[PDB]
């Protein structure tokens, strides 16, 4: 019911968020699979051969069943250590993506909760403005059957009493999907929420925006990950120079060889080449690879990599500026919804005052009803305009706080302290 | 011209839908290529070397031709049957994706056809509009010239229609554009098109909700296609899973080999070894392999594919959420649309009698041209949101039926049953 | 500060453009690596092994030395030379898509330009309105406090003036995040730009639609990338299609190799073949490769790749309907902002004569205040469309251009020529 209510359940059961976790899980797993030609690879072979000579051979026939432990180890090898910090590297860059999304969550959590009671303000302002136009309405058919006012005055309030009632359906659907958005984020369908306190409503000025900038130049999870992804070009300029060096491995193995001969030139004039060998094998030997010459392969492979390097290097300069509209376009909104919430709060009062006067002038002729029937709108719509700058002050927060890198728990907190009442997201 | 017609010619040529179809064939095909491995492997090899022996060896020199069928064939080997599995459902994901676009298209085009309907019904609102204005410019002038009602009527009604002049521009500016939005779904360009028969308009309260949710919890595609990928990533992790057994193969061979020996070291103190061989060879072997230990290689590859599996399981709660979403936000649509048209109904009435009324009370002095105006404006944007209202009710239609699954030809029968007469999209 | 030196100061250092040169360069580096298998490949193996028999060769014991330089050398082999063709191809994509995002640059340069431009006249008309408001406020408070006008008035101004406050906040704030929306594209800050020469501005007619048509058949650049992505996937059926041709090699070697044996059954009953060589070996060879059958591999793998070209024949049927639409839709906006721009010009005039009448009105009587401040409402509304419409004129100009393809600095000079007085981004 409350934002904190509702975001505790979002944590446990949303979709996009356990993803990510899979996501961060698997890459980090993957460290392991990486690992894993740095170490000891042991397999059986053992097989059944069964050959027929012929032609300058024909005569001559075998069949051998052999059967062994092979094993081998890296020694040095330093592509196979670099596949290793590479995929380290890599689940750097996938924790940081969760970090991301975390935050996420938290963002559109908020800005959802936010969004149905903009929504169920909205509805409840257009119910207060039809209550309101009915009232003429209804005043004004009282006054033309008893004489005062003529039949125009009904007319021109029933008109405008029909536009009202057609607005509601718009705002009542729009609260209807502002719910659902709401359910798609938390797997909950809420009846009611904990409404924000207006009686308690203050603003406070943001930070300047260079003490912002530097806080986001240090904490953006944006660009946390978009440097990770400039180390990760660059020990991928490393894997590619590695293809230069030389391999030194090491194998072993125990082995054990039938071999039975037989057919027609078997014996005589043989001598024991063709008998019956029961051989068995124990090695430990050392290879060793030095390239030379590829036709280039490496090299180009290296000259690539370089580039890339310089591509995750504009990728990181991408990153920066985009940080730094979102600040600065997030500092310029808080600003302009301070100077809204101010600017609607006297809207309000010149509204009702007009309003007031127009039913002064209608009853003694320096106005008609279409005069009042307007003010009552122009009061309302500068209501709906208050209501929905003080939302926008509250997302812009949350935004604020997103571009930094440091939206938690705790700035939900604060927000839930702004709440109170319940109200519902299903009236009439 | 009508919404079938449009529509027949759009399935034979659209580039989107006819891609897509290349797609799933392409995969269905794919099924061959992994079978093949699982079928006779046969390749002809055939060489020659030259060796030159020396130090120790100097003297003893070798002219060999060797040529032979070689053969391979599986006979257990369990990651080979898993790759054709695991292409069989590939290949089936790929069904639905096309079945999903085949859908698409429906939606696209459908939408796309109403929204030109919509646009020459604003443009056509607007005209009518200007043309009502200009009637009032009209007569105010002549009343002018008569002496009947100041210049300041004049004035006030010119500033107006100046203003709707405007408005045609951009209504028709939308017509022409969302034609063209056509035609890039059509390939045609379409000279008219059958209205929407306004004079035999009714509409029909939806299924209850639930009803409408259960039918998509076992129709939807989109969600279909979540759980068959959830599918496959359980057979991702028996693939893994293999990597641990054993593997039986079967190889056979016919092979021929010269050799010709020839300089110093090759008679005397050599003894019939370096002779004229000219082997021949019939081979047929069973070859067995069986891990043990790679590193944990297999194991963290299969906890990897566990992960990736709690992935695409909370990828289905995603699209289940989703099209909760999307049905749940349309059964809302169309009931506030049924609203909105009964509304809009009602204040086209109220708006005309309004009219009527400023017209009144202009010739009596209690109303101004001003007045008389500003109802003629409240009378056209009535009619217009009536007119829209309707076009949101059936694309409404439309997106339920997608969500639901089964939205299909016959569907698109039943909506070209509303229509009936030409009407243009290039008018003047 | 003007146009022409705005896009200078982006052209060195964009993020975006920059790092599509990367992505360039290395596709055209790569061609090394894709010709280097078809250069000589030279390799240096060399290991020392030692063995230990058993069971019924119990007692004879190595250890050999071997070393050699190995040497590879292609001779004809088709799927090689394709791998070459097919990394020439993909540079040459590279490079179109490079164009493209040069273009790309040079358009949302211009466009968030003139977007700080527009925003600059909304706040400068919205500050022009204020003060018309204000200087009404003003003049009718003056008349309330000598007994001329109702305390009605003086109401109802306050009421109109509060509302154009809070769409000054409004109009600044957009002022500020396009500003920010050019730092950006930008890396700059600017103080002042270049603003439009109002006094000198005229619109021409477009080329006939046809003509545009024709000309971007033959030079838009996502089009002939979309030809040139069919190219390869043709040439991707001849890689696939190599797959049944013969392959033929080249060898050569130059090895040593010791072994010096050991133990107890090393002597008498072996004679000379358990002594000591000590080899030397000089190689060169021609392999052979011919196919015949693999499962169907190769023929499924080409049938794959035959789908996969009329894929790619679709997708340049839909670049084509999609410049069809841009090319089309961008003529259909040009006349529209031409007809724009003279029906509000005309709106202004007729709006500036109406406020002019509303104010005679009321000193006489016949009009309110209200009509006052509506008219001036309704006045600088015409003033705004009318520079909104000069902005859609440009920026279409500059979208056509590059549906056309040749989108250059050129055209780029001629709208900085239609530039004129420095206007502040930061105004009070």
């Amino acid at each position: 019911e409350n934002l904190m209510q509702v975001y505790q359940q979002a944590r446990l059961s949303n979709p996009e968020l356990r993803k990510s976790a899979a996501d961060r899980d698997a890459a980090f797993e993957k460290i392991n699979e990486a690992r894993s030609p740095l170490l000891p690879q042991l397999g059986l072979g053992a097989d059944y051969t069964y050959s027929n000579g012929y032609r300058d051979a024909n005569g001559i026939n075998s069949n051998a069943t052999s059967a062994s432990l092979q094993l081998t180890q890296s020694i040095f090898d330093m592509s196979k250590w670099r596949a290793l910090t590479l995929q380290e590297k890599a689940a750097g860059i996938q924790d940081v993506t969760y970090q991301t999304d975390q935050q996420t969550l938290i963002l559109n959590t908020a800005t959802a909760y936010f969004n149905v009671l903009n929504a169920i303000d909205v509805l409840s302002y257009t119910q207060a403005q039809k209550e309101a136009i009915y009232r003429q309405l209804d005043q004004t058919t009282q006054r033309f059957n008893v004489g005062l006012v003529a039949i125009t005055d009904v007319q021109n309030a029933r008109a405008q009493y029909d536009t009202v009632l057609a607005n509601e359906l718009t705002a009542r659907n729009n609260l209807d999907n502002a719910v659902e958005q709401l359910r798609q984020i938390t797997g909950n369908y809420y009846p009611e929420l904990a409404a924000l306190n207006v009686e308690n409503f203050k603003t406070d000025k943001p930070q300047p925006v260079n003490a912002l900038l530097k806080e986001a130049e240090k904490r953006n999870l944006s660009l946390l990950q978009a440097r990770l992804s400039q180390d990760l070009a660059r020990e991928q300029i490393r894997q590619a120079q590695d293809g230069h060096l030389p391999t030194l491995d090491l194998t072993a193995s125990t082995g054990i060889s039938d071999t039975s001969y037989s057919g027609s030139k078997t014996r005589g004039a043989a001598g024991t080449q063709y008998d019956d060998s029961n051989m068995g094998q124990n090695k430990v030997g050392l290879s060793f690879s030095l390239p030379i010459y590829q036709g280039g392969m490496v090299n180009s492979q290296v000259k690539q990599a370089q580039y890339n390097f310089v591509g995750a290097s504009e990728q990181l300069e991408s990153a920066h500026r985009s940080v730094v509209q979102t600040v600065r376009s997030s500092f310029n909104n808080i600003n302009a919804s301070i100077s809204s919430i101010n600017a609607y709060k006297q809207a309000v009062v010149s509204a009702q005052s007009s309003l007031d006067a127009m039913e002064a002038g209608y009853s003694v002729g320096t106005r008609t009803i279409v005069d009042v029937l307007d003010a009552t709108t122009t009061l309302y719509n500068a209501k709906q305009e208050l209501a929905n700058a003080r939302y926008n002050y509250l997302i812009n927060q949350l935004n604020i706080k997103s571009a930094l890198g440091t939206l938690n728990e705790q700035d939900l907190l604060a927000l839930n302290n702004a709440l109170s009442k319940p109200v519902s997201t299903n009236p009439e």
